């Protein structure tokens, strides 16, 4: 199962790891993607997860959008996990670089509560522009299920652990 994680709370764990490498190793039931409303997996975590699936995640996502239309900011959908996981939970955190409301970050993390255990990135962090320290705080105060957070950047991982209240 999950190894090498630091326990932050009763249900939140954290590790300095590449979420693609972590997914290929653990083969979790659920891997969370840092999705946008269009499921266009171009960059950041989404671009990396999609590249690992040889673009199969993008082909499946385009069919999902053609049928259902875009997701809401704060919303999610469950699609295949391809070669990375049983399922991928595509969760849309607000992208503050696109002017999306940061208050929707709690709604985005609420989607994790529908799954007993997840491998996930910090929502709205990285290219989504939010403060990752704030994202971790919203995560621990919102998610009640078991979440294993993979933080790619070592320097950010160290800052997140050393500043965790
Ligand atoms: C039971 C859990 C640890 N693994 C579920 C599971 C997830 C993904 C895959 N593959 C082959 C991508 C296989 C199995």
């Amino acid at each position: 199962s999950f190894s090498g994680y630091l326990k932050l709370t009763d249900n939140v764990y954290i590790k300095n790891a590449d979420i693609v490498e972590e997914a290929k190793k653990v083969k979790p039931t659920v891997v969370v993607n840092a999705a946008n409303v269009y499921l266009k997996h171009g960059g950041g975590v989404a671009g990396a997860l999609n590249k690992a699936t040889n673009n199969a995640m993008q082909v499946e996502s385009d069919d999902y959008i053609a049928t259902n239309g875009p997701l809401k900011v704060g919303g999610s959908c469950v699609l295949s996990g391809h070669n990375l996981a049983k399922h991928c939970l595509h969760v849309v955190g607000p992208n503050v670089n696109k002017g999306e409301d940061i208050q929707l970050l709690k709604s985005a993390y609420e989607n994790f509560n529908q799954h007993e255990v997840l491998l996930a990135p910090l929502l709205s962090a990285g290219i989504f522009g939010a403060d990752p320290i704030h994202s971790l705080r919203v995560c621990v105060d919102t998610v009640r299920t078991n979440v294993y957070l993979a933080v790619f950047d070592k320097n950010l991982y160290d800052k997140l652990v050393s500043s965790f209240l």
